[PDB]
């Protein structure tokens, strides 16, 4: 990944 | 805020 969130 | 990211 490498992105974040939170979903 | 409250959500995340990262942009
Ligand atoms: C990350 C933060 C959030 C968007 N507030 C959440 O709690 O709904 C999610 C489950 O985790
Ligand atoms: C959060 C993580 C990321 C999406 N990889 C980024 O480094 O581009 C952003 C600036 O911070
Ligand atoms: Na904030």
């Amino acid at each position: 990944x490498x992105n974040x969130x939170y979903x």
